[PDB]
């Protein structure tokens, strides 16, 4: 995906 997380950053 294109996200905004911490911590991993996933698809």
């Amino acid at each position: 995906x294109l996200l905004v997380t911490a911590g991993l950053v996933l698809a």
